[PDB]
């Protein structure tokens, strides 16, 4: 009569959450050469990227240099908001003013696309208006827990005010209900992931989290009937993880530590015992305008220097193309229908 | 026809036990600022704490200094019983005699609350009467296995004698039947956990134990219809574990090693190779009035020095407030209705 | 339509096998003091031991000294057969000829009980007749795979010849069908376990094995309706494992490496870097009359010196008594009805 | 209503994949002496090997020396194709021109059997015709993903041209549909495995793979009704793994790193700190005519020197014979009907 | 031998006899090995009215 895990409520434990390491992509009937696979995907309902990658809005990842490099590589960059509003507007203007790059993402005027991150509040409203005046293309309402009433209200206000000039992307969510609420508010895209890391600080300090594959599936289950794209944010460690995230229904993948150690990222290069490293910290870390209440909830560290951003982007795109060739996916929309096989702990040793 | 795990009896393996590491808290619709979350919770049916934390009744954790510090911090302390009765009564009197601490827990006379632990027997009866005369507020019938007839009889006798002056808390249980038996006996609260540690000595030496989340769920499933609070005792290592324990239905969490290394705990500070440590041993260890038959069943060790107790309590309360903000819980009674997501082994690496 | 693990046959994967680390004993209503628990159990249908432990028939574990010590401690010893028949008969006579030991196990003549191991064949028949003439009490038809026709025929022949003077115990089995076949042949007891070690050499070299808890459950499911006792052989590392094995239905536990490092075991003490060790090898190891076809299938090693055998036996019996007190089992027959809780991988860290 | 793993599609996660470490072979009624077990098995529909082992078609494993040694030992070798066509034809001729070896595999003319690997394309067609003229016995259409249209067309063309003189074996597959497609094309055997390694580069770079036991079961479920043998390729580390692969339905096992360190493999012996090692690289590694699009997808390394090939082959055959004796399998066709027991993570420590 | 060859008639032994069974102090077990305490008369842990101890 009772639940095998204890108690009487069958919904006390909602579901079993799968992460990236729990699944693999099953090969299927393939007539696709990896060199000819089309990797273009929607970022928002009106923006299509040639490479479905976006740089994280972190103070150690994305600034004007990284945003320009990402826009040239075929993706896009989202400028962080850990700085005064005027400085962020200057970064946006620097990106907008700047045959080598056939995959570059540009607006109708031939200028590189750029995105900016804003918070919630009146100061955030002033920041958003300043960024729109500076010529930003997409605004990301970046919050740790986007199912709050204030985040939805801010998204609705932004869509009412500058909804036709720029696009609005909702904050991080991890459930189907939150994604549906963001869609109802009027977001052009939904960013997915809350504590996706295995030892993420939210899971240790707060005991709150959600495995990324299940969260992506639930968010797609709420966003897809309305044509709202999904950006999987966090937890990606290899190109296989990017392929798994896109195969679960996500249209775009946002990259953090994978781009922190590149040469185009901010921060000074550090030398330790003959090796090269660069800093990497979360927006909720003690060292890190961060008016987020649920943003210590992060840690500082260093990642090895990796070199130019183009090499890393090419490696990730090659892995994605290999996955598309294995699954027989001519386009990303066909990769989003691939099947998974669940592996046990024995296959993770 | 046979059970898939072997044999013919479907109840030979009763259930699948989940521990703290097996579950995470799912985010929900939240309109709660973490700074404004109400963390007050019931300890017994008549005592409400501002911070739902209690110090363990261990000779290396709780004495008069630690009890006073815990009572000032918003929780309560339970004095150990590994000493003569007169000494414990003196500790109780010291605690009772003793704007910085707005969250302090006090009785109707303005004196700090304190709890004392007693065993089972005639000597334990004399100890309990002496402690009641000294002015103790709550008596904990501390036994390793509380489903014994003697423990229930002692609880009934204590409730008959001093049931209106003080409160009675039952010993450690791990099943629904034991919790129901304690409730029937007349306990004002039920303490939950039998071999909750991952490598606890009872699980290795005796092969007996129960995962803490399932035990909490079963005990709440028996205690809640009667309004009897639950104290999750053992296995907690982070504030996320405290949030998980309170979200499973427990009203109070009892802390051991998390408070052993503080400055308010007994024992002399030890210096090893430039670092600071303090002793920590179980009441069933060989080194450690311990008339408990099922109490070697413990080990000795040392834990790093952590500093003042207030800093640790503030860190734990901040983690709990972050969890409450994520789950949208204005009060602890609303946190007790949050949902869990079960994670696989891949998400624990 | 197909099986979720692949293929179309639902019986290709017979069952899910649980080991000792996968289960824990659930506490129950207990009125038993651990000091007064009765640990006596049946070894065969006619032999009752005061301590339900038996020494393994290995050339590095049981000889006359170890057999005498085990018989005095309350259990019994089974002499190995990796030596000439006359020497084994001499060992049996030495054991039989030999207020300190109130728990000693003795026959109707007041002499200590002893068991001997025999193989399969005409030479094994001569060995068995010699051992019976020497005064052995129980003969163990020791084979790695007892579901062979020859093993059953040998057991039947031994029961036909000397079935009234001595007892016959069948070799190692791991399935219900094999246990039923051994019971039909006429064995007085069934020894259970085939590749019970986690990294046992049979599981690596041959890929054959069975988890011990499931094997014990299935063998009891076939042996219990006829009153045939079960001896769990192999895989035991702690007293908790012994308690789990007895709670699964086994009446006796056979110990290997736990008794190898004792002072009563054969072999010369070895000194390495200030530490003490003794040799330990399997009967199927390369270094180790072993006409067993499926007995390299073993490895050599060394185990730390542990001291007198009585101390180890007392520690194991204390752990078993603690388990009996937790489960409320006055006798072993009541411990054999205790319930299990299955734990996940998170609870094994 | 929704799937417990997320989403609404119950087939998004197709199945649960078992690997070699997840299963064990259950003992059964055995009347088989391991020394008399018949290990002969079909390689193709017309070729029977005395030892069911085949050497991998890798540039660091199989050349003329290794092919001759394998053919003498009772198995067969498949020559790699990372070299000019004339050189491969010369290797085939060297193998064909070459009482010690009673188990040697020979054609009707008394010459050792040999196999060659070809790709897909017109150059591969010329290579295949040259190899057939040189006297090759079996052609392996070696592709990483054999469910492509071109691979099936090439297999059909080879069967149309030289289908009666030589045999054709399809590339690597991991699903039932791909095996059925290969059978329809006309392959004489099906090679099974796509990312079978636990940390295989395809699983990390591309996120694509399939556990080997489930893949073997599905491929057998499609190949067996037509009498098409199965060659399990990759993931084997011990003789127990070979026994498990043959018990899952596979008729032949292909060996890689287990044969790389032998003396008959190509490459110069390397000395490091008093130990002996030899190189080992995948055909998709950066260091390693490889016109395979989905073949960096591999890594380089070194394996310890193992000595003569005959010793390793005898060890593996002894392990297989032990498994056959445990399972009571007189022939490989009887081993292919054995049952498995699934073990938890606790049994893998 | 060197001390006696230099002219000394007797040798006084310290740590060479501290670890023996006849010396005071309780036997200590560490990681499977046996040890015994040994401290100088001028050590912090160690009636010692010696000014230059
Ligand atoms: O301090 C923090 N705590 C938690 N999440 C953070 C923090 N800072 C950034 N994030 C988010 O977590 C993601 C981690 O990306 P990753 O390092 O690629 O997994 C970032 O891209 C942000 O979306
Ligand atoms: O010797 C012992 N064995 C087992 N449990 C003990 C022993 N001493 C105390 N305990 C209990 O186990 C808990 C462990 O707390 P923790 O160290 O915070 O997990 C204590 O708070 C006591 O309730
Ligand atoms: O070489 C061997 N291989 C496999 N089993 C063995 C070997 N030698 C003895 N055994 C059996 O396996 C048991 C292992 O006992 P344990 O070491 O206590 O688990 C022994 O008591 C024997 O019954
Ligand atoms: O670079 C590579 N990547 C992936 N698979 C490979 C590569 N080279 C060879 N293989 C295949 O994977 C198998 C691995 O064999 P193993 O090392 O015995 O597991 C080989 O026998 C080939 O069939
Ligand atoms: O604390 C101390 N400091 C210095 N010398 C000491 C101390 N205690 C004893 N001694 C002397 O130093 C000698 C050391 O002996 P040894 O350890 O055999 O070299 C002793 O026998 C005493 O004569």
């Amino acid at each position: 009569v009772p639940v095998p895990t204890g108690g009487d409520d069958p919904t006390k434990v909602a579901m079993l959450g799968l992460t990236f390491d729990d699944v693999l992509l099953l090969p299927a009937a393939s007539d696709v050469v990896p060199a000819t696979a089309d990797t273009s995907s929607q970022l928002t309902k009106r923006i299509r990227l040639r490479v479905p990658l976006v740089s994280s809005a972190m103070d150690t990842v994305t600034e004007s240099r990284m945003a320009i490099a990402m826009a040239r590589a075929g993706g896009m960059g989202v400028l962080h908001r850990n700085l005064p509003v005027a400085e962020q507007a200057g970064q946006v203007e620097t990106v907008k003013r700047s045959e080598q790059f056939p995959l570059s993402t540009k607006d109708s005027d031939g200028r590189l696309l750029v995105g900016a991150a804003v918070g919630v509040g009146d100061d955030a409203w002033t920041r958003a208006m300043t960024l729109v005046d500076a010529g930003v293309d997409v605004l990301i309402v970046d919050t740790a827990h986007a199912h709050n009433r204030g985040v939805l209200d801010m998204v609705s206000r932004l869509k009412q005010a500058v909804g036709e000039r720029v696009d609005v992307v909702g904050g991080n969510v991890a459930t189907r209900a939150a994604a549906a609420a963001l869609v109802e508010a009027g977001a052009d895209a939904v960013k997915v992931g809350v504590g996706p890391g295995s030892i993420c600080t939210t899971r240790v300090v707060a005991g709150v989290g959600a495995p990324q594959i299940t969260a992506i599936l639930e968010a797609v289950a709420a966003c897809k009937p309305y044509g709202v794209p999904v950006i999987a944010d966090g937890g990606l460690q290899y190109s296989g993880d990017i392929a798994k995230a896109l195969a679960a229904g996500a249209s775009t993948a946002m990259l953090g530590s994978l781009l922190a150690g590149t040469a185009e990222s901010p921060g000074e290069l550090i030398f330790v015992n003959g090796k090269q490293f660069k800093s990497y910290r979360g927006m909720g870390s003690l060292g890190a305008f961060q008016d987020d209440v649920l943003s210590p909830e992060g840690i500082e560290g260093r990642v090895p220097f990796r070199g130019p951003l183009g090499t890393v982007i090419h490696q990730l795109t090659g892995g994605l193309r290999a996955a598309m060739g294995y699954t027989g996916s001519a386009t990303i929309e066909q990769l989003q229908q691939a099947q998974f096989v669940q592996i046990t702990a024995a296959g993770l040793k």
